[PDB]
């Protein structure tokens, strides 16, 4: 492929950071564009202000400067699945239909299940339990070793970023929960009950794609540190 | 494709009406199998999905009646997957269209009904709480369309994942099934015949014209009768 790419996020936006896994395990040739968590320009990419956005052929420019003729395009699961259209070579999903539909369902679960209760837990700090059993759901949907569907997949790009900041949030002791659930939570997963999940996160941590998207858990503590409702 | 295909859905689910869709659209060979949704699921069904999970797929292994599933069948669930299971099967109906742009798009479509309007139909109609979100994200929904055709364009999976539930409000609507007020009903039908809500009108009815729609829809007035018999849509004396 040869048109030219550009990933528009937020600095540490775990949806822009889906997208930014995607494009570095194809391979992708593109421009990342990071606006602090916003300017005047932003409403050529998307007029809701609407980010991760993708902007897709059209002349090179800079991100800035985004062309009336690239194709605009939002909301980060359909941003994984077109990562991976635009770059079949790269297998971001399986070959087998069969395959693919396990790692779209792995995806669900995460979303279905865990996404809210992740944010109500952390964000809300709201009672802890449900989150722990959305934890396991997911967890269960793993096949004892590899990533979701074996092979590393969109799935990983889609789950990464909130697992591995879950866990980064919960070692530094951030989130809106209360102490007690705190300490549930932080017991939950050192204890077995989540061994495998907690194998896959640093599976996970080992990518290079991830490496390279999350930039640290220095930087990404500090940015964390900055959320007002993480406290 | 010449693996057997069965899908597996509760009657009258809107979850496995997505699947049936894709598959009359992808004019596959499959069996359909429906599930009594207020009986409480064969044993049997525990060989399909151990959880009860529908809708459901079976993919390959030997030909075989539905409620005598074979082990060496292949298992899916989850109607969002199922869809883009069937896409993948049969490349040549072209579900989705053939640009990734565009296909990126259809699911864009698919996720604004996702995460706005999905949670309002449930919330207006089966739970009674105020019905301004609902068609806000109803108008939300709308303003993805192009002036005319589908959400694309052409017919995609993005019909295939909304039509079970566009259609089933509107039937809802019109005959006044939902846990909501009858003022904020006479609200929303008002605001469904008016200009403002024009181009969800005709996408709904364009959706209704369409030959997998009609096949797997089975006509109002048994979805109707359907819909009177969930107990969720009941306004409490
Ligand atoms: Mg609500």
């Amino acid at each position: 492929c040869t048109e030219q790419i550009t990933l528009y996020t937020t600095t540490f936006s775990p949806y822009g950071h889906r997208a930014h896994i995607a494009l570095e395990e194809a391979g992708a040739e593109y421009t990342l564009c990071q606006i602090n968590v916003k300017p005047e320009w932003y409403k050529r990419v998307n007029p809701l202000g609407k980010v991760p956005a993708i902007t897709f052929g059209g002349p090179q420019v800079p991100p800035d400067e985004p062309s009336p003729e690239s194709e605009k395009l939002v909301e980060s699961l359909a941003l994984l699945e077109f990562v991976a259209d635009v770059f079949p070579e790269a297998k971001l999903l399986p070959a087998s239909p069969v395959q693919r539909a396990r790692a779209r369902a792995f995806i669900a679960i995460y979303q279905n299940y865990l996404h809210d209760q992740f944010r109500d837990a952390f964000f809300r700090g709201e009672p802890v339990g449900p989150f722990l059993q959305a934890l396991e759901t997911l967890q269960s949907a793993l096949p004892p070793a590899g990533f979701a569907v074996g092979e590393w997949s969109l799935a990983e790009a889609a789950v990464a970023p909130f697992l591995a900041r879950m866990m980064l949030y919960l070692d530094a002791g951030l989130g809106k929960y209360s102490e007690a659930d705190g300490e549930t939570m932080r017991a939950a997963l050192a204890s077995e009950r989540f061994a495998r999940i907690s194998q896959y996160v640093r599976d996970i941590r080992a990518r290079a794609s991830f490496v390279k998207s999350w930039g640290g858990d220095d930087v990404q503590l500090e940015a964390a540190k900055a959320i007002p409702m993480l406290r």
